[PDB]
């Protein structure tokens, strides 16, 4: 698994479960083309997004639907979503920690 | 100002100076239209982006050019940039501070919304 996403909830101290995550790759035309997507699991993780073969060098965007997550909890959040944009240059874990008016993200590249 | 941006550097323990920031607003046809831009000052702050009049309801994207910042400092960071996307002024005018704290492989952002 060359790409994994983990999402945590900083308010409740728990995995952020059932959060939609969409991954895009930049095409030769400056636009974002769909690449991979899923919903985080009970442990706040999303695996099986891609294969080593498909995950070539490029610029990728990981979009995390944080607004839906908070709304489902009865909480009006600030951000429309959380976006993480990076170049993959030949394992990537994109981690995100969420609060209604804040988020933090880190990359663990091993 | 109704929109302010503050950027700190978690590596040096300092304001992040001369960070380019571009703000876009979502148009009716769903394109990101340029709205404003600037660079952070020696205190890591960017003021004067817009006016109460021009900062109407909408979905805004504040893009902080973190890669250009780390690259101007001679190192190669992880992210291309840090984006902050939010609906603004949908229950009347508010004042927004978008704060960001930067490291080469990580960033954090928070919003302070008043009045
Ligand atoms: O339990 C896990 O599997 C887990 C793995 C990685 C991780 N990173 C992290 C984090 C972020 Cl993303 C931003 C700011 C501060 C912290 Cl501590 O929390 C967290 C939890
Ligand atoms: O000195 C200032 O003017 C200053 C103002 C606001 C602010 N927020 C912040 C922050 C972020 Cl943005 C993310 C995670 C943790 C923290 Cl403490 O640092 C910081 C510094």
């Amino acid at each position: 698994c060359p790409l994994m996403v983990k999402v945590l909830d900083a308010v409740r101290g728990s995995p952020a479960i059932n959060v939609a995550v969409h991954v895009f790759r930049k095409a030769a035309d400056d636009t974002w083309e769909p690449f991979a997507s899923g919903k985080t699991s009970e442990s706040g993780e999303l695996h099986g997004l891609t294969t080593e073969e498909e995950f070539v060098e490029g610029i990728y965007k990981v979009e995390i639907d944080t607004k839906s997550y908070w709304k489902a909890l009865g909480i009006s959040p600030f951000h429309e979503h959380a976006e993480v944009v990076f170049t993959a240059n030949d394992r990537y874990t994109i981690a995100a920690l969420l609060s209604p008016y804040s988020y933090s993200t880190t990359a663990v590249v091993t």
